[PDB]
């Protein structure tokens, strides 16, 4: 049984890149769904006994596993368009750091430097749903994955402002991070090769 | 006195993308040189009075500064071909980190998550061509700007190691620290709207 993290920033797509890929070479494969603050806490339990996690939250060597980059996604700083901070920027991105940010929250209350919040005022939610509600209503303003607003923003429901932070969206690396015993094993190198080339289609 | 730092990662036609922009709105434009491992550390000086720095080196929020994106650049893990870790991988790649790293030292004596090194076994220089004089000779392996092993790759005087971590190279942001100051200034606005649609084509 090989068993398979996947955080909630990884478009649902590349979930059936790795899962086509992975099912040609493992007879039972097991995928579980974590938020992205969550994923490496979850790999560093033991008894969880995750084989490989693709989440975009970065450490410098977790213990027992080894990180690879699989590929890259986008983020989007997003409010609703009536948000001071929204049909503005330069001052705006700045003062991101001050207006009420809708964060994911953590079990280990702790966050990555890539995770935690940027803003002295924090709600933190459990997932980009609970977000992406309290910032239609314009409660406050949040950082999401592409696939989370793509329907929302030409809807207009939303507004983009990170644009003169980084055009295009936030670009983000999405990192494996694999049971050092897949090491040197022709079906996980299989899985990175497949898994890596499919994902580049995707974006 | 327009002060800009550029780091020894940043391609040197970047830098001309830069100046060209610059000088069409700026009257004097003065353009420092400094280590990665030494830009945030000189823009934080203040009698260093450094109005714009372009940096890989990432840190959440600089006092008096504001950040953004410019563009991407790529790094590559190089070593001698006929190094142990080379003509191999993936055991290779972990390995990277019990094998000698020639690395960019720092006058703060402290690195970012991004530049410190990951080998226990650690021999510090100042800047790139140091490192790959040491790396052509085999004394240990080194991650360095792409246009600084391009010449040397093709020569067979060097081998990557990278590719199974990261195929293409290893991504990494330009981040453009700016004086808060010049936050609402048609003139900096200007010249991040020209210097990134211009590296994009570098790119
Ligand atoms: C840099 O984001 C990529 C990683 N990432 C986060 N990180 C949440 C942190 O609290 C930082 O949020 C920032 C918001 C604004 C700026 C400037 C502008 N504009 C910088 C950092 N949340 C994410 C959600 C989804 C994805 Cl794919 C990546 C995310
Ligand atoms: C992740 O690198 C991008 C930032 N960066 C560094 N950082 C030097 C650190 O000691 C980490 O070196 C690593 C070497 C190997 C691996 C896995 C593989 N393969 C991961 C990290 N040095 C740089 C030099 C130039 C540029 Cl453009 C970026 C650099």
């Amino acid at each position: 049984n090989l068993r398979v993290l996947l955080d909630t920033a990884i478009p649902p797509s590349f979930c059936d890149t790795v899962s086509s890929v992975l099912l040609d070479d493992f007879n039972m494969v097991s995928l579980i769904r974590t938020s992205p603050a969550d994923s490496l806490a979850t790999i560093k339990q033991d008894n969880a006994e995750i084989d490989i996690a693709i989440t975009i939250d970065e450490e410098l060597k977790i213990s027992r596993f080894n990180q690879c980059v699989l590929g890259y996604t986008k983020a989007f700083v997003v409010a609703h368009p009536q948000h001071p901070l929204c049909n503005a920027s330069l001052h705006s991105i700045a003062s991101l750091a001050n207006y009420r940010q809708i964060s994911l929250g953590s079990r280990s209350g702790q966050h990555s430097n890539l995770l935690r919040p940027v803003s002295d005022k924090v709600l933190f939610v459990e997932n980009f749903d609970d977000m992406l509600r309290l910032v239609e209503a314009g409660v406050g303003w949040g950082i999401a994955p592409h696939y989370f607003v793509e329907e929302r923003l030409r809807n207009g429901t939303l507004a983009v402002l990170s644009e003169l932070y980084e055009p295009g969206g936030i670009d983000t690396k999405v990192y494996c991070y694999y049971n050092t015993a897949l090491e040197s094993e022709r079906s996980f190198l299989r899985f990175l090769e497949s898994a890596r080339q499919r994902l580049r289609e995707l974006g």
